């Protein structure tokens, strides 16, 4: 076939430890004679789909696990077969991540999570609850200095927050991600949103604090706490901060649920040497050997295999990602997160500033996660009916009456789409130029439609 017998063949990316997985093909070549190639190249995530569309590229591709979805949902993916014992050693909670339509898509490799960073200078032992952070800033404004820090402008900064008592972004039951139940506007967010909010009311934090500038009050050492990843560590070294890394507070008395980003191993589907894969990723890499090879080339964090893991997890930075991750909630792998990121983004954007309420945001932000799906679903649908299937530079806001899109009888078509997708009606009187100006202004018609039968 396309793809050579006998071999594995590995795709990477640079900023990992290849040379470390390298050492490891050479262990598994010692014992097999199967000779292993690791390769980093440029853009390999969208390269990838395109040999495997062909039935070529790699045997087999690391990357985080919410691009694993698509390559699924292609069918690019070979289903894994590892038997229960040996998922046993794995935290169980990695394997929700590489599940696709109920089949096991890739291997969990290591996995990445929001700690609470805190200074162990002014404040050496940090609060396990977020209702105590007020106080603790009194009694550190009045030093000089604040207690929390952190990124406000996005979602992914502010969400373990507004997860914690009940919020959620797309539901998943049957290992199937429900796309219509999106939960941003429940109590729980609304608790949690109402706290964040209460606490730049009561000049506890900034609403323009965002990414570079808590980083650099905490690295300066004016605050007692931020919010930040493995990511940000180095900059705290190079800083001179006297810095920890633990588990982030409570709210109503539950865990703060940052999302969780898992670094995953899958096969190719057009890989013949799948057996080989298997072999090489349960016996060689997902091992204490395997692993702190890769990890002494370039850290992984906190890995998946609970043997390894309970050893790395000495290092008490390291058992709050894992710790966190535990308590959070797995990245949802399929294409509508953009559409929760952006309802999400403006929603707290929004309540931050006190332009909206708690409740009026919320609700907001299921109406405008609803639209930002719509937008999607009808660029593709004019881009596969009226452009020959090109997306390209179709976007919301471009002029349809420009395009060759609406003709003397299609704008029926377009109307009863717009019908079908959002079961409201649409009289002769909406159909002209300034409702199909655009997808956004389609968009925005059908919500001003369903918001006047409401
Ligand atoms: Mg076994």
């Amino acid at each position: 076939g396309k793809i050579e017998e006998g071999k594995l063949v590995i795709w990477i990316n640079g900023d990992k430890g290849y040379n470390g997985l390298a050492e490891v093909g050479k262990k598994f070549e010692k014992d097999t004679g199967i000779k292993v190639t690791v390769e980093h190249p440029d853009k390999l995530e969208e390269k990838f789909p395109q040999v495997a569309a062909t039935g070529d590229g790699p045997d087999i591709i690391f990357w985080a696990h919410d691009r694993f979805g698509g390559y699924a949902q292609s069918g690019l993916l070979a289903e894994i077969t590892p038997d229960k014992a040996f998922q046993d050693k794995l935290y169980p909670f990695t394997w929700d991540a590489v599940r696709y339509n109920g089949k096991l898509i890739a291997y969990p490799i290591a996995v990445e999570a929001l700690s609470l960073i805190y200074n162990k200078d002014l404040l050496p032992n940090p609060p396990k609850t977020w209702e105590e952070i007020p106080a603790l800033d009194k009694e550190l404004k009045a030093k000089g200095k604040s207690a929390l820090m952190f990124n406000l402008q996005e979602p992914y900064f502010t969400w373990p927050l507004i997860a914690a008592d009940g919020g959620y972004a797309f539901k998943y039951e049957n290992g199937k991600y429900d796309i219509k139940d999106v939960g941003v506007d429940n109590a729980g967010a609304k608790a949690g949103l109402t706290f964040l909010v209460d606490l730049i009311k009561n000049k506890h934090m900034n609403a323009d604090t965002d990414y570079s500038i808590a980083e650099a009050a905490f690295n300066k050492g004016e605050t007692a706490m931020t919010i930040n990843g493995p990511w940000a560590w180095s900059n705290i070294d190079t800083s001179k901060v006297n810095y920890g890394v633990t588990v982030l507070p409570t709210f109503k008395g539950q865990p703060s649920k940052p999302f969780v980003g898992v670094l995953s191993a899958g096969i190719n589907a057009a890989s013949p040497n799948k057996e080989l894969a298997k072999e090489f990723l349960e016996n060689y890499l997902l091992t204490d050997e395997g692993l702190e090879a890769v990890n002494k080339d370039k850290p992984l964090g906190a890995v998946a295999l609970k043997s390894y893991e309970e050893e790395l997890a000495k290092d008490p930075r390291i058992a709050a990602t894992m710790e966190n991750a535990q308590k959070g909630e797995i990245m949802p792998n399929i294409p509508q997160m953009s559409a929760f990121w952006y309802a999400v983004r403006t929603a707290v954007i929004n309540a931050a500033s006190g332009r909206q309420t708690v409740d009026e945001a919320l609700k907001d932000a299921q109406t405008n996660a609803a639209a930002h799906m719509l937008e999607s679903k009808l660029i593709q649908h004019i881009a596969t009916q009226y452009l020959d299937g090109d997306h390209d530079g179709l976007n919301a806001q471009t002029p349809l009456f420009e395009l060759n899109v609406v003709d003397s009888a299609s704008i029926f078509d377009l109307v009863d789409f717009l019908r079908q997708e959002s079961h409201v009606a649409i009289g002769m009187h909406e159909i002209h130029p300034a409702n199909f100006a655009s997808v956004q202004a389609m968009v925005a018609l059908v919500q001003r439609l369903q918001a006047q039968v409401a």
